[PDB]
């Protein structure tokens, strides 16, 4: 409900990408990439999964699939601070 | 409620911008760089409010003031595809 408390090193398609993995479940390049709301390239795509994943954000499982964290969830939700990298209460 | 529809110039900033300036009914580069949650400068705020405007998402009005529009306010529903500049 509250605003997101976004990280400096963020990019808008990482907000992009935790959305979509938010209400799909899971995420992997492909299928993130075929999605008309992923404006950038598969490889970018890894990317911003690696870098979401070392924020954690998201976690990796086996076979290249990304899956949210709670830190990943609070963060949409305006109660993680992915600067500070802090939950807020 | 559909997701929003951003374009390749966009950065997150540009979200949490039109987020806030959405909530107080206005924007400025002094009073936006003074909120928690804009992790970036006055200047670079600035420059952002200008793309914004620059592409319909706001309006600009006197003495570096912006209020959104209509396509800003789709924009942020998902109703507005800020790549291709166009309503879905």
């Amino acid at each position: 409900n509250a605003m997101r408390q976004s990280g400096s090193w963020m990019t808008i398609w990482d907000d992009r990408i935790l959305e979509i993995i938010h209400e799909e479940g899971n995420g992997s390049p492909k299928e993130l990439e075929d999605r008309d709301e992923i404006r950038i390239s598969k490889s970018s795509v890894s990317r911003r999964l690696k870098k979401l994943a070392d924020h954690d954000l998201l976690q990796p499982l086996a076979n290249g699939v990304y899956v949210i964290t709670e830190e990943g969830e609070a963060y949409l939700n305006g109660e993680y601070d992915a600067g500070k990298e802090r939950y807020i209460n």
